[PDB]
């Protein structure tokens, strides 16, 4: 049963084994783990950008291949919309994508692993981890 | 057989009765539209942050229930990736949750339908109408 969400850097860094301590922890959590959709987005994002797309989107292909890309539903986008109003009613900054995997890791009561930690605890009701 | 995604303001629109245009050729389209549960989430922010949100939150509800919500999935967020890719090289700026729409959209083949025909213009292989 899925019990944490990562976030696309944790994704970068287990992949990169850098910092080594990531990838460590992901092999300590087999079958537990997942991606939004919206972190799929930023990995061939980062992809397509980079000067070999073909060879690095076979990477990213691989590795989600080992874990599940949950859909952004109606749920998540409705956490996220509640969360940034929230934010805004705090005047608080959290990036856009971040926002909605934010809500999208809230909407399953999932924890967040990630290192931008300060970010996501500006979100209410979210549990956030770092594995670096 | 769906055939349209409305981005956020054209959903607006449509709600508000104005530019009445949109509504008609909304009533024209029945069973054939859709929004990219992006969309959901700011119809939901502007909702929550507004000044009468049970009611404005209703009103999303009811709007909803109306048309397809449609999972931002895997493949919405492959021709995402690859549309931000393409428009950071042309140096061509889109918001993020409309590149989000857009690459919703694109996986889908649907026109975008979306008064900001400027940003969505900018994107590839993408057919998008106004209806304002």
């Amino acid at each position: 049963h899925l019990k944490f969400m990562l976030d696309t850097n944790i994704c970068i860094f287990t992949i990169k084994n850098k910092p080594a301590s990531v990838r460590e922890r992901f092999n300590l959590n087999q079958g537990k783990m997942c991606i939004s959709s919206v972190t799929l987005m930023e990995l061939i994002y980062g992809a397509e950008k980079s000067q070999m797309p073909e060879r690095n989107l076979a990477v990213i292909e691989g590795f989600v291949s080992r874990i599940d890309v949950l859909d952004y539903d109606a749920a998540a986008a409705t956490h996220t919309g509640q969360i940034r109003a929230e934010l805004a009613r705090q005047g608080r900054p959290v990036g856009p994508f971040n926002q909605m995997i934010a809500g999208h890791a809230r909407s399953r009561g999932l924890i967040i692993v990630t290192n931008n930690t300060r970010e996501f605890e500006r979100v209410g009701g979210l549990r956030t981890e770092d594995w670096s």
